[PDB]
């Protein structure tokens, strides 16, 4: 069978770190392990345009790996033209850019799986790291000692413990509980969540979790807002002007879901104008995002309360060696005839949800 | 009564914050109400000089109020001057300034006490957020934001996941063991611990905690390391040349306990080298750390691995109200004629040690 691997090119960094799978020139670590079966792989970054060499193996690849950190998108036009394809893979989680409801309506059997679970506990950390980094105005902190300054009341003035304060998150599926499980210890004065469905009394017994019936409500009253939720019509620019309005004076707030869930202007003027104390996460709109993207360079009134980085949460080496892995099961599934998935990585079995 | 109060200038800050108790400007939020009890506060930042604010009002002033932050040095040569010294006040936590043996030792009748487990919790949230922040690389990856760049390989090629890492701690007193309780949901692979006394079985088995005999082990199997250790004779020069060479390789160092029991350039080395990943902390030797304190440019070799911060960590507004309402509780049982102060708040009552 043909596969085609759509991956970033690594460039330098691909070779001093054997360990990032996720790249051109590492192939998942599975570029040998395919040819022992009998398999043509096809690894290429180059994903737009017509001519781009992904649309020049489409006609006749059976299989497409693609990852959200570089996604070639499965357009409409594509799998029109894809008449060999039966699987399509995501080397992680995320499948924006596949046009599932096509596949589903053209009645094509095409499976479409993802390695379910293998970002949650990398993208929990981050929400974590984020929080304490914002709270005890960490960046700041760091700035001072590089650019060989000492003055610690400039510090303290915006610097915070987390124990004490209340911890809302707007989502409780896998992200957003784990990260609950790792804020207990810290001692927050409560764990507050909205979500479509409730926890499991023993999930929410565990953390000592509330739920808050409607979004105004929860960030009302939250010091630390998380969002953890996934895009649909309902989250679509739930962050405006409006609902930032509602939170608490000087709040903090956390997004790695996705950053259309907020408007990008509304989050930068509110912590201009001192509504938000700081904000931090990976997630951006457009993405990836240009250098005039106003979440670069915002900062609240002292210069700080900005913990941006790039969408990197979900590619840590540990997260790797599960994308590696978990394509590898699948794959395996497949090969064998045997459709042994995982149930939980099921997108789409043979063009059906 | 006189009280000398000796904290650091704040300046145009202290203006943006009224809960900044702990400098000059604010006072700890006692001034108003040690006038109304009509005794004489004199509040200075000047403890340096033979002829310093301090020092002019040392020989009658009934009580001294400091802070680790801004350390006032009570010298023997300082003591024997204080005719009226009756009670030393840490604003903290935090006693190295102090010199507790003449007192002791002479049998001057000088009361010594600190706002004991005020800084605990903010210093134990200051670890793990270094931890964090050093093992998922953050410190470069938010400098490409704000540098305006955007490429994820360079800094996901040295960016991991604290699950699954084997993490020591050098000392589980109060701070070692508040990380220790913090790490536990995290699914370390496992948490170890050297110290000269063992933990109780109870909390032990609570945070899962595995003791080693020899720091020279410890080190060796671990991937992150922070000291959570006092400084005396056993743990000064303790992280050194020859200790680091036996660390795990590539391995995270966190300290934010004393900056003397790291040898500076033993450890940027090691950073340069690529014995250690990274290196952060907030505390330094010399403290406050020169412009060219080594510790303040060294890099690891993909130019990451610096997590250092200035000295902060416990002096969070959290933190000072706590330092602020203790000093005044402290104060109230003096002033009262009851003594009742706390019994883990006490160093020295008249010049003695006492039970703990």
């Amino acid at each position: 069978m043909k596969i085609v691997l759509v991956l970033y090119d690594a460039g330098k960094h691909a070779a001093d770190e054997e360990k990032l799978y996720g790249c051109t020139e590492n192939k998942l670590g599975i570029a040998n392990w395919l040819k022992d079966q009998g398999h043509e792989l096809i690894t290429t970054s180059d994903k737009e345009g017509g001519n781009s060499v992904l649309d020049q193996h489409i006609p006749d690849a059976d299989i497409i790996i693609t990852t959200p950190f570089h996604p070639a998108y499965i357009t409409k036009e594509r799998i029109d033209k894809a008449k060999k394809l039966k699987l399509v893979v995501v080397a992680g989680v995320g499948s924006d850019h596949i046009d599932l409801d096509y596949i589903n309506q053209t009645g094509k059997k095409i499976s479409v799986l993802e390695v379910t679970g293998s970002n949650v506990v990398s993208v929990a950390e981050h929400v974590l790291m984020t929080m304490l980094v914002l709270v005890r105005n960490f960046v700041p902190a760091h700035e001072q000692i590089i650019n060989h300054d000492w003055e610690v009341a400039a510090i303290a003035k915006d610097a915070y413990d987390i124990e004490g304060k209340t911890i809302a998150t707007i989502g409780a599926g896998r992200i957003g509980y784990r990260v609950l499980e790792r804020l207990v210890p810290f001692n927050p004065k409560e764990l507050l969540y909205y979500d479509y469905q409730a926890l499991p009394k023993d999930a929410e017994e565990k953390v000592g979790a509330r739920r808050v019936e409607n979004i105004e409500e929860l960030v009302a009253q939250a010091d630390i807002v998380t969002i953890n939720a996934p895009l649909h019509a309902g989250t679509k620019g739930l962050i405006n002007k409006e609902l930032l309005s509602k939170f608490k004076k000087g709040a903090w707030l956390v997004n790695t879901a996705r950053g259309a869930i907020c408007v990008a202007e509304d989050v930068a003027a509110a912590l201009e104008s001192g509504q938000l104390r700081g904000y931090g996460g990976d997630v951006w709109f457009p993405q990836p995002a240009p250098k005039d993207h106003p979440w670069r360079d915002m900062r609240n009134k002292y210069g700080a309360g900005n913990a941006m980085t790039p969408h990197y949460s979900g590619t840590t080496l540990d997260a790797q060696t599960r994308y590696a892995e978990g394509t590898k099961n699948i794959l395996e599934s497949f090969f064998t005839g045997k459709f042994d998935y995982r149930p939980q990585d099921i997108i789409l079995l043979n063009g059906e949800y």
